[PDB]
């Protein structure tokens, strides 16, 4: 085609610009089978694309993958085949209390704690969403009447330690993170994932919007154990919500 | 007694939610007066502050004095005398060819040059824009017809080598700080503030609606005669523009 | 004249090299009415002018206002007007046990916690305050009989957080200054304040004679009474001290 | 399962305790297939993961993925299962003109020029490879005759943008990371990959011992257009010289 | 007579391309006493050396001093005088309970707590041994049949604080400093010394073999009385495997 | 005795609190040889103690060795013996064209560009000489009415290496020693040396008098280099001046 660990051409998309780019490709081909004649447009390394069409428009769902080194590769070489609107939908677990397992999270930026987004602008600029993508979040979740969360999200760059989490092999967090979540929460941020801090910025530095929704699917805080039978959620709302975001903003 | 610094006690406050924190009292009052029942409270250092209505409620207008240390004080003793939000109008210059000195510049957050803001939040947290008074001051803009910016500010705590200019003769500059307008410039920020640094982060920091917006009374790029009327002019539409933007944060 | 910004021109300093700089506004007449036929100057921002003479020569007492970025501009275009030698004099907390409010302090030099001291100069870089100055003040200390102490100050560009006050809206610390004063004051520095280290750093790394002298408005230990106006024996005894002192070094 | 990322159990390794750590999993399936016993486990995510035996031992070959976040994911959720000790391998190239393809680069420790790394120690503390590890990669690579080099490679977290060379689309071509390939070289590093750093790290300081043999499937520095065959051939004998370093060290 | 401070020129070496570099000059005869020919060069200041020979090769054995600065020096003085190879020897307090004195760690890559090596290579490069100087190096503490353990070394710049040490004046250590051993033993960092990160750092990063095995001399984490005559024989150790492993190279 | 490095014993030191601490120990004893009653006390590796009394003061005169990490031994172990006065006299090589080799110069606070000093107090924390130990310099000059020039100077961790010297080894530098002392210039510091940096930072912040006298026995960037027949005579300005100045601090 022209591109490299995508393998889509640029005539798979027929002037697509938008982009609902989920982290597992198991969740690209469910996004689209919420729209309209969708289509395996390719699937790469972990990089699954397909091409969903919505309002009359053209519109593809790549899969990025964990964290930016690769959140990067998908932005970078699907920008370059046109799109200038990345719109991001993932799972998550919050850090606050007072969210309930089942609520939408629209981020208008993320704690950069990660070494990938500094390779697109110094760490003084910041990983702040797209306020029309923004908007058309809170709406679109507003629209199904979900329960949205607007904040900030601390975009780590491990899984563990970097969410200070002690149920680990050693069992301990560097310094720098002992106690990082305990601060995260007194200065209000909802809760951790691992692409927003690459892609809302590298997005942010260079002619490109872009914004984020999660649904909480865990919540390391609430006591008590939700239930797998009801985390479809993600279904029903984020996997909804983004495809009615996505129509917005078309 | 009150108040180390502004002077005010609650009572003044008058069960005050908001708050518009400009930079010189030489205009504080002019916001105010665009108000119901403007009544002047104190007035001390530079931090003169009055108090009006708005829809029945009480807004606040205290000036925040010169860089992020000085309005670090004001959004600080105001917040305790019950203010939660923080609304900061003020006019500006322009970066980008692309905008000009009518159009009004929304900050969603700004790059963090500043200083105090480290005092608040790590230069890894985003200096982002609370949704509601981002979106506020937004719908004004479009009610009142003006043509509005949204992106990102540059944010340092220097009148001259943070806006290209250099002739106040020694005036040293680290190794950083140079060309640094050219950078940005490639990264989409589009003005030169000083403030909303630590307005931004110490309230995202420590739960807190704030937002900013500044009338563009110049811009570089061209080599037009920016004439005096307009650099009045607008900054009318930027006042408008946030008193126009309370009456919704009430 | 040649400056708008602070309102004057070297023909209005008189040709005179040396101004003793306060962050105060309202105390610039208070220190030049001890001087001699001192003629208001101007009053722009924070930043307010007071000409008079000393021995016979002329100084240029100008409020520098709250801050290093607001002192910055202040010092710069003192500056470029003529003046090469600046006084500081102001109200400051001291950490020390033993330093008692009424005390007159002295700064030899200043942990930088401020931002426009590295638009000037790298951190590895000194705040140090000059000797000369440093001598011609400690010497009029002792020039009236004044409860004197010398040695290093913490220049933070936040009242609060920056001197870590706990009584604030929200009542945390960022973990950077979490401990501090418990770490400053075993470290020896000897008071808190927010403009020594713009000032000694814009100086020291150029070629300018400034000094610094406070004098404890308030000691951050003890638990008796800050009195009514604290803020007068205080300021009689170093307005005094930097009159005196200035009116060698002149 | 017993792990949240992997989907293998603490019973799919049975004793394993070693485990071999390549990028994509089209390499783990053959990895296996030369050890005896191929048992392929699970796929989920980036990881897809092989039981293998060696000597009647129980071995793991699962696939990192792309940059340490993904990494880091799976060195952490074996460990739990019980790997100690993970032994990497990839394709990759060479900046030293002396460095021809096919030739191995068994690395003692990567220049950490990432943010991943960051996660599970200090800047400060080296990310080093284990003795016996680097040893038994060292010595199988002489039971073979490979041009073997032995020393320290660079890992950050790019392969194109943000980089610092000049080839993608736009202008911006970072600024840290400018003409630094230069040093990287006269430094005395071999070869450019982005997972070490990482691997090294949260295995050296967190008491897992991990190894690392590469190959130079080309050379930049090179005017030469690489092999297709070449590398058929030098992917051939990292995977004997891995798996016959990962025998030995059991 | 030729640089200064070391007080030899080439021809004094005789071709010897490896140096032994101690701390003590005190204790350069007894090393060079192990070897052929033994010969003293120069004895200016703390730079001592003595020129020895092995299986009929030249091999100067000089000193470095106290501290890195120093260290550099001697390092660099020699390799422009031909040496290619630095064997460095010394003693040590160990910081893992399971280590105890009388036993030889060879260091892999260190922890630069250090600083003069920063004027070699960029922090994120690894304070890496040269390899098969390690090899050397342990194979030698096994042949003499020796207690040995090899893995990570922390060098600091500080005898006192640097490796957090409380019994001094101040009885207080920094932050950077404070609880930092758990976080280095932990990590698994065996011992602590002042000068491995400096040698390390300017030979891996010059093209300069280089290796470090260490004498046991006390014990960080430290319970039994020790015995009688506690360093004798525990200093003599490293002496013939320095020497030794100091063959196999030449 | 009671110290480890220096091995002396409080009673040694005989009621002394304060020592010149030199460079090398050839010098330790010119500087006894002038005060009353000289007295040989140790010489360990680089530290070489003796004891003399000024006024009928006992007065200790040790030498402190190459680089800021012996320094602080030397520093700390004699603190905790009884001294709380440290007077520093060596010889420097100067930056400035207005200044010539035969000047003597106190340096009021230095320029960290060190590693040992970090490890007292952060890089913001100051590095500034005691008032009385550095007045009591200026004036002991004065003594001797010689070229006395007093400002900051440049605490580097290596000769060349540090300040960049286009001759040696390494060529330029890792990017950041590539004409520092050409900034320094700028900066307006007077020479460039190692052990101050940590000598008036370990001091400063632990409670310490600390100070520094120095002459130019070559004028470094002005292409010179000292001779015997001159530099005696320079070397004795200095071991009087921090002699004399010595006298005054009891």
């Amino acid at each position: 085609s022209d591109v490299f660990h995508l393998g889509l051409t640029k005539n798979d998309l027929q002037g697509a610009q938008l982009a609902i780019v989920p982290g597992d490709p198991e969740r690209v081909e469910k996004i689209a089978a919420l729209m309209d004649k969708p289509v395996k447009l390719a699937s790469h390394r972990e990089f699954t694309s397909w091409r969903a069409e919505l309002d009359g428009k053209a519109v593809i769902v790549c899969s990025t993958g964990i964290g930016g080194p690769s959140t990067s590769i998908a932005v970078e070489e699907l920008a370059q085949l046109g799109i200038r609107t990345f719109l991001r939908i993932g799972t998550t677990g919050a850090i606050q209390p007072h969210i309930n397992v089942g609520d939408v999270l629209v981020t208008t930026a993320s704690v950069r704690l990660d070494g990938a987004s500094l390779h697109f602008a110094p760490m003084e600029f910041p990983a702040v969403a797209d306020f029309a993508c923004t908007t058309a979040l809170v709406e679109a979740a507003k629209s199904i009447g979900a329960t949205t969360h607007v904040g900030v999200t601390a975009s780590s760059d491990t899984f563990y330690p970097g969410q200070e989490r002690y149920d680990t092999y050693s069992g301990r967090v560097v310094r720098r993170f002992k106690g990082s979540m305990e601060e995260w929460q007194a200065m209000g941020v909802m809760n951790y994932e691992m692409e927003s801090a690459t892609l809302l910025t590298m997005c942010a530095s260079q002619g490109l919007r872009a914004g984020m929704v999660a649904g909480v699917i865990v919540n390391r805080t609430q006591q008590e154990i939700p239930n797998a039978e009801t985390m479809k959620q993600t279904e029903s709302h984020a996997v909804k919500i983004v495809v009615e975001a996505a129509r917005r903003l078309l």
